[PDB]
């Protein structure tokens, strides 16, 4: 009775247990879906969500976080199928992934309707079920912070005020949107600590990446096997280097997998060279061991896959 | 055997009979819609969209062309419903409708990909169905003729050379994104009579039409009872001043009505300063009276709202 799941009964955050804070079932364009449906394979998405997903918690995971929203695609009626097929606690959220500007839709309308949005989500439900949204997700990127990506950001701020749900973001880890991110949030009276700024793994700018940490937000070092962003030896330097010089109470870490996802750029011809060994299961492979090898004890590693979780969602 | 029709048999272009050339029975963002269904009414859009054609049938109507494609919220299921429930000759189309950037799912896509979804929708049918498209849509707007927005103009060329449908764009009148339209198509082989350059109605600037026509395509003076870009009294001078000068054959007369619309700006408290006498009837309360009580023959009525999309879908 706290954080809500897909297909189960809410849970008290102390029951989150290991916990992949970035993933996503399934990505793909509504309005693409929606016109073009022969573009897609139902089963073949659904049977890649099973897998993966049966995988992590072969390693040990227990509740994935899914930051699937309005842009991204969101299906909970597809989250809920792979939840009955796994067991999986499964946290699914609310929110809007735009980098330049709104559906037209939201010509003319306010921040509190975009915010009223979210609320639905949170308290009545999501898509006319009553599985309920546990977070907001935003976004911005290399366009930075436009107007419309202003608003989305200050309309999560009014959905987390009134029902204290916490906010998952997307930056971009080399233009400051991150950093704008979290004072826009907090300048509207989001409390830092209920704040993940995403993304920042993409960068080797300690700097940077310790600034917003200093300011109160968990850190998204949540890319783990996307190479073409950052590669993972040099994703785990900076792990290593943010947990000695003792970042773990801000670390969050995570793959952003998507099991299926439509960009042109994830074909699978570009695997080998972008991403050879992006899956949700690759921290357990290649991250993790290589922590514990230079120092790391298992109680930073349950700081970072279980405390912080449930901190961020308490 | 010409005209592709939602649910019917092909017509040919000769017996499309008075037409209107671009009304939307229903507009909505695809994106809003899947994510928050709460937001939207299907009986009542149905309704409207039953009631206004019925209406327009009354005034001698036989075909009415919706420009609604991706981006706008087609739905040829819905369209079906509103054919079965009216006996209105609909052409539906192809295509897509953005402003600046493609959906994500167009991230290192080719311009053969996209022209590839416009033939599938012409030859094969859309969204599973064996309704055919029978035009491409193409927009460009304030931002003007973006990287993206490029890439689907080029697209729709390829779609209008392999298949042969005719084009309908969307533009602003007044910042030259209709002449470039125009240009960018004819320079990659289209038949600038096979193109309908849109919403030249929102502008009184006679010259820029004019030059548009000259090159050899239809004008849309498509817009009527949308005060907000241009009064009706202005569009019948505009109108009749073309006629006078000789472009009836080249002008197109439409509403670009919304019988639902779900933009932010389209709320009934605006519709009385914005767009008051509004709906798919107008031209035949207003401009039609207006240009026949002003020296405009039957044969001239006939060469505009008959002779020229027989023209256009020859
Ligand atoms: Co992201
Ligand atoms: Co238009
Ligand atoms: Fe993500
Ligand atoms: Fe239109």
């Amino acid at each position: 009775m706290r954080i809500p799941l897909v297909g189960k009964d809410s849970i008290e955050s102390k029951d989150i247990g290991f916990t992949l804070i970035h993933e996503h079932l399934r990505v793909f364009s509504e309005a693409v879906r929606q016109q073009w449906p022969h573009l897609y394979n139902e089963d073949e998405e659904f049977r890649n969500a099973v897998n993966e997903v049966k995988r992590a918690m072969q390693f040990g995971v227990k509740t994935i976080v899914d930051p699937t929203v309005m842009g991204l695609g969101r299906d909970i009626r597809f989250m809920e199928k792979v939840v009955k097929a796994t067991g999986i606690n499964l946290v699914a959220g609310t929110g809007i992934y735009i980098y330049i500007d709104l559906p037209f839709y939201f010509l003319n309308r306010s921040i509190d309707e975009i915010a009223d949005l979210f609320i639905h989500d949170i308290k009545e439900g999501i898509q006319g079920t009553l599985n309920k949204a546990g977070f907001v997700k935003i976004a911005a990127d290399e366009p930075g912070i436009t107007k419309d990506v202003e608003k989305v950001i200050r309309a999560a701020a009014i959905a987390n005020k009134e029902t204290k749900v916490p906010i998952i973001t997307h930056s971009n880890a080399h233009n400051n949107t991150g950093l704008e991110q979290q004072r826009i949030l907090t300048e509207e009276g989001v409390d830092p600590g209920k704040i993940l700024i995403g993304h920042l793994g993409d960068t080797d700018n300690i700097d940077y990446i310790k600034k917003i940490a200093d300011k109160g937000s968990f850190i998204g070092l949540d890319r783990y096997g996307l190479d073409l962003f950052l590669p993972v030896d040099k994703r785990n330097e900076t792990t290593l280097r943010l947990i000695k010089d003792g970042y773990s109470d801000k670390i969050m870490i995570s793959h952003d997998y998507c099991c299926t996802i439509d960009f042109g750029t994830a074909k699978p011809e570009y695997k080998p060279k972008l991403a050879p060994r992006w899956s949700i299961t690759l921290i357990f492979e290649d991250t993790i061991p290589f922590l514990k090898r230079n120092g790391v004890n298992e109680e930073v590693i349950a700081t970072i896959f279980k405390e912080n979780p449930k901190k961020f969602f308490s």
